[PDB]
């Protein structure tokens, strides 16, 4: 690897220099002969594997607090080593846990919202032992993060992996999501994305209302036990009915969405330790709801209906009726959230903030790994500043990782 | 190893074997992906490259290992010994040009790849000859609005001191003028080129849509100015099908996209001058050409005329104006019977193309960063399509601008 790699912004001519890539820890999937940057995704750590991953993290932490090579640094390394030697794992100090969580977010290449990385409330739930305990922790997370519409980013971290047979898992992909029900006639009610998980909930005992926007129950696995169902108290679930500033008929579509995006199926990796349940939340970029949740063909797929109500010629694709409808839907989303005073960010604001954040990272940190395929919004790409921004993608640690869906691996008791 | 790509919208899975053929580097390493970086001989070097090309040619016509195949390699070998290079047969030239387009990972238009009219201009010796060849290209490709794909291939590079070069980045572009008051008249992308034309004696009308003259370099010599005959330059006035005030914006564009600044590589040989042309995808004009900040930058003016609330970005006034401009562009070309493809149809065609390529070829190198249109990305099928990018040859490569190399 060369020491300096330069990126160019083709709109502003600004050139940044990256050195941070030298600390790349994992493989990307790409090789010198093939690029995999648009592939979506391209038994525990032994003692000897864990030692260097821990020292790498501990070093980085003490380097961050400007106490590298100190007595405290050396003493901590020594204590960590003893733990691994005699227990095959180790426990993070609170300060370290908070640092690592913030950094996994800071290192999340695919995240456009990372200007906020250092303001993250970290809830330490490593004392949890049961699914009921998990539910309590998760409810407290939702209430705090929701904050009556004034959303605050947060993560709740459950006990790390031990032997791999005692994993804590949130089976939900997000804390709050809508059910999908496949009908005998092939149609789908609710969100098609969630059909499989909804079925599982039903099998585990959930009585489904069978509506369009039914908040799914939590399915919570503690200590490797069978997962358990819990109903999130409805008063903790903030929702926004969607309407349009001009189109008075838009409200008649009966749409709404939840205010809190809380991803809960990812794995947090700190100094070799694996936190298999670590639900985190921020706030939405409008396009997540307006473009993806509503207009993806395999989701709510409302483009046609909105277009029909707009009386657009839907005969040629070249009338751009889809594109026209797409904008109005996204306008409704932003307007509906802002009117109800629920935190949301539009794609222009988010991408402009991210460019500023990225430049600051290049200047203070020596770079900022970024995944262009993900950073660029799913609408109006080239009229956002990130479209023209060259980015370098690479994997720093601590990090958020994908993990298999738990129902594919769970050993039923 | 075999590689799979999935479309997450349709769940279709393709298997890629073709990438096992590539020999060129992509820019990425195991530890760093550079997918969003815009730009990441000798007798000894030459022959292997030639062999590989000749080999795939004789393979493509089902005569791999034939007597003709062997004789050709031997012929190519002597010719490299005795002249330090070699010349392609006409058949090879055509096969190579079509394959460079086929292998062009960034091109969404590739379903058309084998419908390419190849003009052999390797007998050209002067800028005047270049101008004649280029006019013929333009007239044939334009075809009164029924655009037809074409490429004109000027002599290959020899010693590097005698390069043929089209100094224009496209055969047809509009001038850009650096105004006293700091602003820019016409097209900002071409400001530098325009000054060069002026510096070489071009008399600029100083309008907003002045067709630049051709600036042509033959056999390493100084470039020379030529005005394309105006009757050869098809243009479309932009109007809107609902907003009658749109035509008052005074916007037009040219019909023929004719990229003239790339390098065509075949069997080790380098063709530094190979103007090629197709037809436009509407977004090229309506999104990038009209709405980039460093381009015509008209979003404000349109949004003004649409009486949108431009005070907050979260009103999406930019996005709204963006769609209207792209409606106009498609409408205008269509009404003038000038070939154009909308980004929905273009992307659909490309998905169909990929399926074809995987089926008949074992893969299709594709650059998602470039294939996904610059607006309404996720409501086109390509957004949800996993692609593998890799470099096959023959290929189109980038080259330095000639005013950074040429000595006068
Ligand atoms: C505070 C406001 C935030 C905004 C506006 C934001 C925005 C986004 C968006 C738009 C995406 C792309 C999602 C998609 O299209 O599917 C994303 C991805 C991601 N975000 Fe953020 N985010 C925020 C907070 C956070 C926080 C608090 C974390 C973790 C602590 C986080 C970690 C991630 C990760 C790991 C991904 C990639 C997930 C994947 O690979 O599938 N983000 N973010
Ligand atoms: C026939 C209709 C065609 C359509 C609709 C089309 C469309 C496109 C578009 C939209 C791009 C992206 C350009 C940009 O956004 O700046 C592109 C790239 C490209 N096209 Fe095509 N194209 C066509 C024909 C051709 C032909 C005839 C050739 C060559 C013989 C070709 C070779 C290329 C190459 C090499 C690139 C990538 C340029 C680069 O790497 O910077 N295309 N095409
Ligand atoms: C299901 N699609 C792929 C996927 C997988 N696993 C997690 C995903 O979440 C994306 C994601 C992650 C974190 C986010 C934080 C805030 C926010 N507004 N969106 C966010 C979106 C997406
Ligand atoms: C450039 N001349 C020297 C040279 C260098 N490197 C390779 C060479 O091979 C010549 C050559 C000639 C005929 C061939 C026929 C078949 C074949 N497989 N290789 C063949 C190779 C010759
Ligand atoms: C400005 N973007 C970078 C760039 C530089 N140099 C050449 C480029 O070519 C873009 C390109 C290439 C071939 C095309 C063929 C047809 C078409 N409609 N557009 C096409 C657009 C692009
Ligand atoms: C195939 C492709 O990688 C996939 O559809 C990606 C593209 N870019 C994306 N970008 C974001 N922000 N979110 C996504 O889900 C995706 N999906
Ligand atoms: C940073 C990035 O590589 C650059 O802006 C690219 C992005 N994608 C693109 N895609 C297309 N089709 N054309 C372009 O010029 C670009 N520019
Ligand atoms: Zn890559």
């Amino acid at each position: 690897c060369p020491r300096f790699l330069k990126v160019k912004n083709w709109e502003t001519e600004v050139v940044l220099t990256d050195t941070l890539h030298l600390k790349s820890t994992l493989e990307t999937g790409c090789t010198e002969y093939i690029c995999m940057g648009s592939i979506m995704h391209p038994d525990v750590a032994t003692k000897d594997q864990l030692f260097p991953l821990a020292k790498e993290f501990i070093d980085q932490y003490y380097s961050s607090i400007k106490r590298f090579g100190s007595k405290a640094h050396m003493e901590r390394l020594e204590e960590v080593n003893k733990e691994i030697d005699t227990t095959s794992t180790y426990q993070l100090k609170d300060t370290e846990l908070i640092y690592g969580a913030k950094h996994a977010w800071r290192n999340a290449s695919r995240c456009v919202g990372r200007i906020q990385w250092s303001k993250l409330q970290v809830f330490d739930a490593r004392d949890c032992t049961t699914a009921h305990g998990m539910f309590n922790y998760i409810c407290n997370h939702v209430k705090y993060a929701t904050n009556k519409g004034n959303l605050r980013s947060a993560i709740t971290i459950f006990p790390q992996r031990t032997d791999g047979k005692h994993d804590f898992r949130v089976w939900n992909s997000q804390l709050i999501r809508y059910a999908g029900y496949k009908q005998p006639d092939g149609s789908t009610l609710g969100d098609p994305a969630n059909v499989q998980f909804t079925e599982i909930c039903i099998q585990q005992g959930w009585k489904p209302p069978r509506g369009r926007f039914d908040v799914l129950p939590l399915l919570l696995q503690a200590n490797g036990n069978d997962p358990e169902l819990f109903q999130i108290p409805p008063e903790l679930v903030l929702e926004v009915p969607i309407r349009h500033p001009k189109f008075e008929w838009f409200k008649d579509l009966g749409l709404k969405w939840y205010g809190l995006p809380a991803v809960s199926n990812m794995l947090l990796e700190i100094g070799g330790l694996e936190f298999s349940a670590c639900p985190f939340s921020g706030w939405y970029m409008g396009t997540e709801i307006g473009v993806r949740d509503y207009c993806d063909n395999s989701r709510y797929n409302i483009l046609e209906e909105v277009a029909k109500k707009m009386n657009l010629d839907m005969r040629k694709t070249s009338s751009l009726w889809k594109d026209q409808a797409l904008v109005e839907i996204n306008i409704a989303v932003l307007y509906s959230f802002q009117s109800d005073k629920v935190t949301i960010v539009d794609h222009h604001s988010a991408t402009e903030s991210f460019i500023k954040h990225m430049e600051n990272e290049y200047r203070c940190r020596g770079g900022c790994p970024a995944d262009w395929v993900w950073i660029v919004p799913p609408m109006s790409g080239s009229i956002t500043p990130v479209f023209h921004q060259e980015m370098l993608n690479y994997r720093l640690t601590p990090s958020f990782e994908y993990q298999p869906d738990p129902w594919n691996t769970h050993v039923w008791k």
